[PDB]
């Protein structure tokens, strides 16, 4: 029996830093646990609301984009490249193929994600269907309006979750472009919906969270860990 | 409210393992959480149920007391020491000095925690004038019947906790000894008592978790950060 996972990445690529650099999706996000998956013998399909996506572009540098991991993003042929080429539209997509649904991020997510409403309706679905959602980063920002098909009340309502916290927004000095975008937090949706959030020591930690069949990661450090987590949830 | 700790240690000391050895005080779970306290400033007073306590003699081994704490553990003129040897009984000590209850582990704390109720008692006289309450490893057992002054109904009701795994028991073999002992694990005890456990990735990672002013650790490997954890509660 197959085992699927749909993994979004945020569509939204424009500028967005102080200096001019854009964000979208933060590459490690999408391929760590790309690798993990793949690794453990899931199949990965790609989706983001309009079919398309850009990468961030500080998670371009050399920091966060190296070894093996450049290679794989380099190589027009590796199975990375070659599967990032036939990412979905959300029509595209039978909810009832995965096990898994894995939220990738990046700030873009801030912007599309909170009205992705047919993302989260097959994030929904997957649920429902006894399989796992997962977040790391900003990618808890599609938690805002997802609701959960049996209760009819939001997914992360009384759940723990964790994600990109406030003041790692604030040190990066980004906090004063969220306000006047009118962009919400990852804390923000999770006092919005009833969820308790529960933080990392340190901002950029890797550390992650799985409460049943909920699992969330901090920021991409712990991209991996969210992905190992959303695997073995799956016995929850 | 003074700014002092107060860090209990299981009085229990006895053979335990397989081999003949005993169990008892987790060595780096007493001084990593001291070190980190003496170095923000903290006060800290040692106490046990009995006023006295023996070394988990696995926890005297090289892979877990080495370096720097090796040589503070064997210097009889380290502060660690000398404050150990001031170490009090519950009778002695005075709640009110405290704004951290900090509960160190090692498998002893199995047989006395739960039962602790002068402790119990004190962790709570803590947690009600607003301190901050903390154990990691197996310390949760000390959560067996501590009570919220506040509500009247158990102090980690409702609460996101961590703490030693049930796997780690089984990979060590010592789930049969629990059984034998009737002894409870700490993922027994959240249940008990209404907690929702939340778990590391791994039985021997650092993991910890900071649920307000309740502070949690899964293991040795965790000690340093439920110290650290603990400390920036205090604004929570």
């Amino acid at each position: 029996a197959p085992k699927k996972v749909l993994l979004a990445l945020t569509s939204y690529n424009d500028v967005f830093y102080s200096d001019g650099m854009k964000t979208g999706v933060f590459v490690v996000e999408a391929l760590h646990p790309f690798n993990t998956f793949r690794k453990e013998g899931f199949e990965v399909d790609f989706v983001s609301e309009t079919g398309k996506f850009g990468w961030d572009e500080h998670s371009l540098a050399k920091d966060f984009l190296n070894g093996q991991d450049e290679t794989d993003f380099k190589n027009k042929d590796s199975d990375f490249n070659k599967t990032l080429a036939k990412i979905k539209t959300p029509k595209e997509v039978n909810a009832d193929d995965y096990q898994i649904f894995m939220a990738s991020a990046g700030h873009g997510t801030l912007f599309d994600y909170p009205k992705a409403k047919d993302l989260q309706d097959i994030a929904s679905e997957i649920y429902a269907n006894g399989g796992v959602v997962a977040a790391v980063c900003h990618g808890p920002a599609m938690f805002d309006g997802l609701t959960d098909k049996k209760t009819g009340r939001p997914l992360i309502e009384g759940k723990s979750i964790t994600g990109f916290t406030d003041v790692g927004e604030t040190i990066m000095g980004v906090d004063s472009i969220l306000k006047a975008k009118n962009l919400a937090t990852v804390e923000d949706v999770a006092k919005k919906y009833g969820a308790k959030y529960l933080a990392p020591v340190g901002p950029w930690d890797d550390y992650s969270i799985t409460d049943g069949r909920l699992v969330t990661g901090v920021n991409p450090a712990s991209a991996h860990s969210t992905a190992v987590r959303s695997i073995d949830a799956l016995k929850n």
